[PDB]
């Protein structure tokens, strides 16, 4: 049984307390809403229920940008995303927020981002080499270590939210609409991230999580790339999602996790979790993915995909792993 006061982040815990209230009090942020008519929408790029994203042209200087039209959400959530993007501007592999505009007629707010010649991850993951996976995971870890060091949890890390220009070897972490400031001992909403990338803490309703949530999501991405099984944990709902995790990580460490953090498990799980062994990571190797798997890759994966969020590697610890030695050597 751990501290009755709850979990605390192992790194970057005091970041926001060392900065002024204006840094993290996003409700007090006052954005400068410009005129969206300065941008000509060209073509829809995708996305879903929170926004619609368009390729666009800055009419004044003809520069190619991306416009994200914010579907009706609470103004508070809009201030949070804008403030976080402003705090993170210039960050390593963070998407650059260019402008904050509103449609002159509808007054619907929109965010303007830099354009990156992205390759769909469904297509990119089929052609990634062993070195490519290490390179892009390393660049993604730079983005996560940066935002974590700025006191921010992304909380929606997934392949859809990682833009990659495979020709120029450029990576940008996008979609900061679910990001939040980390404050020690704060309890957070667990309805974040995509189902396939939700950490165990979200699935068992443990609200006192921290940056390590993003590290679970990253481990899910690493597993899907080196094993060519995307997504790796392919649950049908939130209950089945934890079952599919428990069938790989085993149930003993799951119940040990619940006991350590005094988590009251939803009684529905007791009829579906069962008892499962902790599987060996080598069991997912086959002839089609063997060239992407190495002992260093399995060791890193094993140290990211842990129930205990406190035992997961931090972003900086993961960056120092021998799995990235070829990337570090290439400067
Ligand atoms: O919600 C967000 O924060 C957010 C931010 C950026 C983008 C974004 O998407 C792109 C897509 Cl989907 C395709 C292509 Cl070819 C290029 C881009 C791009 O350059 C770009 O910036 C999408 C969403
Ligand atoms: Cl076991």
């Amino acid at each position: 049984p751990g501290p009755a006061a709850g979990s605390r982040a192992r790194v970057y815990a005091e970041v926001n307390s060392l900065r002024s209230r204006e840094y993290w009090d996003y409700e007090a942020h006052v954005p400068s809403w410009g005129n969206q008519d300065g941008y000509q929408l060209v073509r829809k790029l995708g996305r879903g229920k929170y926004s619609e994203v368009f390729e666009a042209i800055n009419i004044t200087n003809n520069e190619r940008v991306v416009v994200k039209i914010l579907k009706p959400v609470k103004k508070k959530k809009i201030k949070r995303e804008v403030k976080i993007l402003e705090n993170l501007r210039g960050g390593t592999n963070i998407i650059k927020l260019i402008d904050t505009v509103k449609d002159p007629v509808s007054k619907t707010p929109a965010l303007v981002f830099e354009y990156i010649n992205n390759t769909d991850f469904k297509q990119l993951y089929q052609i990634l080499t062993d070195f490519d996976i290490r390179f892009y995971m390393y660049e993604l870890l730079k983005a996560l270590d940066y935002c974590h060091s700025k006191g921010i949890m992304h909380r929606d890390v997934k392949p859809h939210n990682v833009m990659i220009d495979h020709q120029q070897k450029k990576l940008r972490l996008i979609d900061w609409g679910l990001a939040e400031f980390y404050h020690p001992a704060q309890e957070y909403n667990v309805r974040v991230a995509s189902r396939y990338f939700k950490g165990p803490e979200l699935l068992v309703d443990y609200q006192m999580y921290d940056y390590s949530l993003d590290m679970w999501s990253l481990g899910c991405m690493l597993a899907s790339m080196i094993f060519r099984r995307e997504p790796f944990f392919h649950g049908q709902d939130n209950y089945d999602q934890l079952v599919r995790i428990a069938k790989v990580l085993g149930t003993e460490e799951l119940y040990g996790y619940l006991k350590k953090y005094h988590i009251d498990l939803d009684p529905h799980f007791n009829d579906i979790l069962g008892q499962h062994s902790r599987k060996r990571w080598e069991n997912f190797i086959h002839s089609e993915n063997r060239h992407l798997v190495s002992p260093e890759a399995l060791d890193l994966l094993d140290k990211l995909l842990r129930y205990d969020h406190q035992q997961r590697l931090t972003a900086k610890e993961a960056m120092e792993h021998p799995y990235f030695y070829p990337v570090v050597k290439e400067q």
